[PDB]
């Protein structure tokens, strides 16, 4: 196995059944036009380690949860999958809550999220938007109306507005837990599980951690499916 060559190198453990092998350049993932067209401009050399192993996994429509460093480029890991999920899946109609959805333990990292979403959503046409607690409702309910096909959110904000039936998650089949080991640290874990519980079984679900500690293993078990376990360090 050339794989485990590449992998060995990168310091790339995979566990489950059957991940596929991992990609080992830009052009082989096949992103469609406007989102190479956005990598191109950020003078990437390579994809990073998870990048490499994530994307076909995340492509491939398998559930995963992905462990690395603050710094491995988890975000594009699920970012850029979730186009292509959104590309396949049908048209955004009048009223579709969000097809993907993104969590995210705090305001900050829901924004930078959105921030590095922005440019690739322009190129491709889709519509966006940050939902977080603190921050005026009104510009959030506005773009939730006028309809998006990925919604980043911290837990609070979003329950908030499901119950007040200004969103629904009756189309989220991209399910994304970003940091959430921190997710879990700041005590969300009852909040995500209420949105979860919410969204229609067929779900694609991704988690992403810095660490792998029992409370987060946990919540792999009880919300993903056949899971695949990548893990980046030595
Ligand atoms: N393929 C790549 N090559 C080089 N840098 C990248 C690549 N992908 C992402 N980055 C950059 O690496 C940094 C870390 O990305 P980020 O998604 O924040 O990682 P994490 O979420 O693991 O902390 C960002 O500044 C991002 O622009």
């Amino acid at each position: 196995q050339e794989v485990e060559t590449y992998r060995r190198s990168k310091e790339i453990t995979v566990r489950g059944h059957n991940c596929p092998k991992p990609v080992l350049n830009f052009y082989e993932a096949n992103f469609p036009a406007n989102v190479m067209d956005v990598i191109a401009r950020q003078n990437f050399t390579e994809p990073t380690a998870i990048q490499a192993q994530g994307w076909p996994v995340a492509l491939s429509g398998l559930d995963m949860v992905g462990v690395a460093q603050t710094g491995s480029g988890k975000t594009l890991s699920y970012l850029l999958p979730a186009i292509v999920h959104i590309n396949h899946q049908p048209f955004l109609e009048r009223g579709d809550g969000p097809i993907c959805l993104v969590l995210a333990p705090t305001r900050e990292l829901a924004q930078q999220v959105q921030q590095v979403a922005a440019e690739y959503c322009r190129a491709c046409r889709l519509k966006s938007t940050c939902i977080y607690g603190g921050a005026p409702k009104g510009p959030q309910i506005r773009d939730l109306e006028r309809g998006v096909e990925i919604c980043i959110a911290t837990p609070g904000r979003l329950i908030d507005f499901l119950e007040c039936g200004k969103t629904n998650l009756r189309r989220t089949t991209y399910l994304v837990l970003d940091e959430a080991d921190r997710m879990l640290d700041m005590g969300f874990e009852p909040q995500i599980r209420k949105i979860v519980d919410q969204i229609r079984p067929d779900r694609q679900t991704l988690m992403w951690s810095a660490t792998w500690p029992k409370e987060v293993r946990q919540l792999a078990e009880d919300f993903l499916k056949d899971y695949i376990h990548i893990n980046i360090g030595a």
